[PDB]
C-alpha cells in the first residue's frame, strides 16, 4: 500500500499499522513521530489484536516495530503478546515499522496520551 511518514502533535491519539485490523502491506519502512511540547510526556498503550509476524528462534527477523523515545531504542517488538505501557518520559516518540515481502498478520494499534511535568 502507502507509508509516508506521519506525524502527531495532539495532547492524545491513536496510531495504528495501515489497514489494522487488517494484514498490514509488505515492504513498508514507516516513520511516525509524536512531538508535543516541553513539559509534556507521552504514555503508549497498545490494544488488542496485536500480531506482527515472528520467528520462534530467531528475534524479531521478519517484521519489527522499533519504538524510539528522543532518539534512544527502548524497544524492538514483534509476536502476538502486546508490548506492556511505555511511559517514555519524553515528548519526543518515533515509532518505526519495516515489514518484509510476505505474511498476513494484524498489525498494531496504540493510544497515547501525555502527562503534565
Ligand atoms: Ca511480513
Ligand atoms: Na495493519
Amino acid at each position: 500500500a502507502e507509508c509516508s511518514s506521519e506525524l502527531y502533535t495532539e495532547a492524545s491519539g491513536y496510531i495504528s499499522s495501515l489497514e489494522y485490523p487488517r494484514s498490514y502491506p509488505p515492504d513498508l519502512r514507516c516513520n511516525y513521530s509524536i512531538r508535543v511540547e516541553r513539559g509534556l510526556t507521552l504514555h503508549l498503550k497498545f490494544l488488542e489484536p496485536f500480531d506482527i509476524e515472528d520467528h520462534p528462534e530467531v528475534p524479531c527477523p521478519y517484521d519489527q516495530l522499533q519504538i524510539y523515545a528522543n532518539g534512544k531504542n527502548i524497544g524492538e517488538f514483534c509476536g502476538k503478546q502486546r508490548p506492556p505501557d511505555l511511559d517514555t518520559s519524553s515528548n519526543a516518540v518515533d515509532l518505526l515499522f519495516f515489514t518484509d515481502e510476505s505474511g498476513d498478520s494484524r498489525g498494531w494499534k496504540l493510544r497515547y496520551t501525555t502527562e503534565i511535568i
